[PDB]
């Protein structure tokens, strides 16, 4: 399938990366106004996080050319201007963090794609975690959400405690990377005060409603939780930290083998599971949504306990984007 | 009360620093064996991130003279040589991370001390939380300890919470700063494998007790909580997360008010509380040892709640020292 | 004199702090269009870097009142909408960043403003560094320019060199602290791209034209200098390291008394001057605008030496501006 | 020829590393004291600066297992009692830090090895930088040091500049990335105040013999090289600033022009060369001794000029060390 990359950032720039690394998918369209061309080689080039590309890019007659695959440029403000169709991109990637709504989206079909992936939760459109309800997509669904990177980390773990005890009500805390939504020193932001604190200088609260849509991909669990998050002075990788409810009892031994089960069986390269003395730049690079970390968690008793999972917030979602586009090309 | 201190560190700086801010003790001996005296002007005149001592601070004729006050240095690496009475010092702060049980810390009583005061938990000495158990101490007791900044953090908090609902069961995360057991880039770190890793570059889970440890002085929770920990890349101020299951049910409303109430009353100085859109930066400095952030935490239902404390982990835990002595010497 | 500030950024803010703190110059209006009147109550009151501040700040009738003086607040964008005369502000600091040449920063007389202080370079407004040309400032000038912050540092040093010893040229790098106008993560920074990458990541060069200004308030110093600056991940204050030919022979020994001695006289609260084995955060609030580190440089030869200055690039730039404006004053 | 590493720390681990990637240089045995053999395990397989080990690592029969070769590992704090003869090891490097003296280093020689490579200045061994003088290098020669990273960065590029253009004097600084002799917060640092103060909060100025000492590997530089460091808040990565004066006049442009066709041919490998619009992180693990930065430069006249130069103090350096074996091992 041949996709188009709306918002060439953080997101759009590694999605583009793993289309590349794998290749079920072929990127063959890039829009973003507040990057042209010659600036695109070098973004894409270059990347303090996740290292120089291995390969080649070059601008060559007004396209970016990536390991010799040509890629039509676009500079728009507007997703309904974007030539999509007459560039040959079928799937569209919305990945600029402010058209996350199905009124939005949608604009990018006016420019001849014909399905988009918001790269970010949806007020309305359709959520999907790949591994706990990617099943549910169909044909008729032109505009989807891939929800959050910390979604993507806590669904495929609850849904293996649910699975196995029951999670009778959660709380969830994920200690999170900064993000470009930050800024580098106090400044102005708008309605969030807290998010426009000195980033690498503060923990800084922020509400999320992660938690909460987990209750959406898995229905059983609507309701049944919530949370919210820390932004710490790193520049990568995140964690969940689950506290749970548990129905039937569960040993902490009983939770590590299922979940290193589920880990080698049906959520594999999903979910991973860990019993070294990790930290978070263990996970650099890793293209795992949720990966357990046996050693940090803690249980009071048997049915109330902390699970720690780690996720590569930039790098998991952007494998987990084009997992996703390829799922719905085998539908077609 | 007269006072020595072991380990000038940290915790031994600030809580001179406090000592001669307030009056409320007087500090007229020191021993570090690896600070000597010019150096100790130094170190306790510049601190990054504290600011400068406001105060004046020389050696003249062998003593640290602070505020025109001599105090008496040692050099002593092991506490059984450490002339205390000679200096006049009456109680001991025993602050070097590597004298923490009875039998350890009670050497200072060899060289004339009286008490002794661990500035970390103990596995054996009596534990005491300003605010919370302080009341159980004795002239019986000659060597206690004041618990961890967490401890003293989480405690307060929990006290309230408990007496006015009854906590069930709690599970604690604490989100903290960097300290001096830490590497600053991935180094040997003994047993804990973790806490080598580079600690500016991580997100690295740890153990504690902290959280165990409030059934020390909230007896009726004891078997009802636990924890773990979170350093961050941050100089300084740590936070608790608590989440925890309720006997009774209370609406966030009343839980705010309730707090509020605390920290305007019985908890005044010690438990704070805001409504603000506050960062970590803003304890800096703080005297607090638990400062409730009301809109920060969040609550699933009106049983399970996630409850969310900011400490000066430094700042506000040497602050506690002081205060631990100047109640204990009301008692004599 | 009664003033206003257009853009309550790091330098609006600080500019602010420093005037409640002089009373020679008063505040009387602010405006910032990305920040209300209860978001700048805010802004205000909470500092990560320096602190809360220790006066009072509330929101009453519309106004911001700090230390009990009233405070309009204006809302606009376009500078020549700003009621300026109305609110009674005589003097006008430009800290937007974005109004640095004299048409653009003459929008204020329009308003009613009577003389414009440009927090920043300007191509073409004269440019005052205090200690070093504030004398050339006259009263018939309606728009001038208080520097660069690392001119500021720069220049004072400068002139204490080339007065006793004579330079004959000089290299100045600059390692300098964060500032608003880098990232948290890789994102696109518009035709500077290096300041894109991610700030706290990242060691940044970067050019800079303090050093060849400082020939503008030194004019025999014209074409004899110039310079660079790498920005570093720090939250605050910087360092210029000079490396010039001297025409005289200068011991290094004689530098140092020569620069003590202007430190101490003339250049006083301007040029400071220390021997002690100082670091970035002992000047943390520090007013000078430039303080020499006789430790920290070193000579080649009794003609080629590199000595090195701090400077709080946020607090002692604020203050200066005020120091400015008070000298503008005295010349009505 | 079998090797044998004294301190697997940051350059132990990392020439490990990169003698399993040469093929003319095989790890036979490890000493450290303070790191047992399931520890290195660990230790080895997990960095937070260049990723996770890719290849296989275990402890098997007491042995450290790497890539399948099996690893004799020493727990001796005094190099004179570690049987390097018994292992195999012909060569050791020694890379604790403490042992940079041709009395202290040759204690190797006791326990059987035949060279031993210092990895840091010595007061007295000679001094080799690939590139520059490694061809001075003869069987005689028992004991070597590979001198600094930071002299490995600026002696290949004082050799291309002094070679065209004669270089009359120069004065350099190196903003460096943290290292584990510094501390986490402030803390102990006997000798050397300034690096006992917390390491991510504060740029800290340092002395260094490395521009000194590029006149023992170019004698013709002697006497015509000083400089100093500023430590900064980053974990890895470092770049020199050479301000000059030359002989013979040079347009940036022709010494561009030089660097360039110095990093093709004879210096390939040793000496980079670039125009991007770099920073720091676009040289993690880079194994160039020296990267030439020609934006971030700058002349003020034709004999008066600041080159820039980049280099991975880790990466490139701990390559060198296996470089400067291999040459060594090919005149035996
Ligand atoms: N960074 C993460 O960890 C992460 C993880 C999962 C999802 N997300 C989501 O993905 C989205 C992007 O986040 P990001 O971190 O990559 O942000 P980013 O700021 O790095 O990238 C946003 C990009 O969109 C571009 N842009 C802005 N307006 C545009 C327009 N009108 N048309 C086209 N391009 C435009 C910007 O120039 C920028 O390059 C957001 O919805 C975010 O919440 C981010
Ligand atoms: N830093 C915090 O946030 C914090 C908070 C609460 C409690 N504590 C506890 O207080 C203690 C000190 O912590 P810190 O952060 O100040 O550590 P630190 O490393 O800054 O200070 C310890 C000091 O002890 C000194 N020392 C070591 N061996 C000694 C000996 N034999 N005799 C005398 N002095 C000796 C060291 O030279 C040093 O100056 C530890 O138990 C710690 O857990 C620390
Ligand atoms: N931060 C430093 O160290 C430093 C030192 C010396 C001088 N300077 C200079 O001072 C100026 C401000 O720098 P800063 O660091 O305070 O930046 P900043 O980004 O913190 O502050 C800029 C402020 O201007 C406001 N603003 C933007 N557009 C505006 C408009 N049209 N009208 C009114 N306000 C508007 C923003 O909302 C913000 O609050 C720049 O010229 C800068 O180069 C900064
Ligand atoms: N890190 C760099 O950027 C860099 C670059 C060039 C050279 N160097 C030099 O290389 C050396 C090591 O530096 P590093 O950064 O790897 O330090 P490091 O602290 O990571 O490693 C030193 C190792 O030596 C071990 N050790 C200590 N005492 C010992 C003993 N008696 N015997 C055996 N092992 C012992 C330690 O346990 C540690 O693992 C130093 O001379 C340093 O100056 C460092």
């Amino acid at each position: 399938v041949k996709v188009g990359v709306n918002g060439f950032g953080r997101i759009g720039r590694l999605v583009t990366r793993a289309a590349f690394n794998s290749g079920k998918v072929d990127i063959v369209a890039i829009n973003d106004p507040f990057i042209d061309l010659h600036y695109m080689v070098y973004m894409f080039q270059y990347d303090s996080t996740h290292g120089k590309f291995n390969g080649t890019v070059k601008a060559e007659n007004g396209k970016l050319v990536i390991n010799g695959k040509a890629i039509t440029i676009f500079q728009e403000r507007d997703p309904a201007n974007i030539k999509w169709g007459d560039a040959g991109a079928e799937y569209v990637v919305e990945s600029t963090g402010v058209f996350t709504t199905m009124e939005k989206a949608g604009a990018h079909l006016k420019g001849g794609a014909k399905r988009v992936i918001i790269s970010a939760p949806s007020a309305d459109a359709p959520m999907f975690v790949m591994g706990v309800n990617h099943e549910k997509y169909n044909n008729t669904l032109k505009i989807v959400s891939n929800a959050s990177c910390t979604t993507n980390c806590l669904a495929p773990l609850a849904k293996v405690i649910h699975d196995h005890f029951g999670i009778v009500e959660g709380l969830m805390t994920t200690v999170h990377a900064i993000t470009a939504t930050q800024k580098t020193v106090d400044g102005p932001s708008g309605k969030l005060w807290r998010d426009g604190r000195g980033a690498a200088q503060n923990i800084i609260p922020a509400s999320t409603g992660a938690a909460k849509a987990v209750g959406k991909v898995i229905p059983e669990l609507n309701g049944k939780l919530t949370g919210m998050a820390f932004r710490v002075p790193t520049p990568n990788v995140s964690v969940v930290d689950l506290t749970c409810r548990l129905e039937k009892p569960a040993k902490y031994d009983e939770i590590k083998k299922v979940v290193k089960q589920a880990s080698e069986g049906p959520l594999k390269g999903i979910l991973g599971y860990t019993e070294d003395q990790v930290v978070s730049c263990d996970f650099n690079s890793d293209t795992h949504s949720s990966t357990f970390d046996a050693g940090a968690g803690i249980a009071l008793n048997d049915h109330f306990v902390k699970l720690i999972s780690w996720y590569d917030n930039e790098f998991g979602y952007s494998n987990r984007v084009v997992d996703l586009m390829v799922h719905m090309a085998s539908k077609e």
